[PDB]
């Protein structure tokens, strides 16, 4: 490995993988006509909450989940913030109670 980490998903997959894990990400068609969107659910063996990502893009729609799941990890005391990445990038606030 010559690389360094820098996004969240690399996050999620870097606590996986030494734990011997492998997150399962799984896109849905939702919305309607006009305005379609992308769901994306990220389920992790043992854990029973499954991080949620939504999207009108499918890339931006899986980091999203990914990110989801890690908050939770953090408040089961599963993962330190302290390996978590800062956070710099803004998005949208279009989204009433959803992510």
């Amino acid at each position: 490995g010559s690389s360094g980490s820098s996004g969240i998903k690399n996050f999620l997959y870097a606590w996986c993988g030494k734990r011997k894990m492998t997150p399962a990400y799984e896109i849905r068609a939702v919305g309607n006509k006009n305005r379609q969107k992308f769901m994306c659910e990220v389920r992790v063996e043992g854990f029973n909450y499954a991080g949620m990502g939504n999207s009108t893009n499918k890339k931006d729609a899986q980091s999203n989940a990914a990110r989801d799941f890690v908050n939770y990890l953090v408040r089961i005391n599963e993962v330190k913030s302290e390996e978590v990445p800062a956070v710099g990038i803004v998005p949208p606030p279009s989204g009433p109670s959803s992510g």
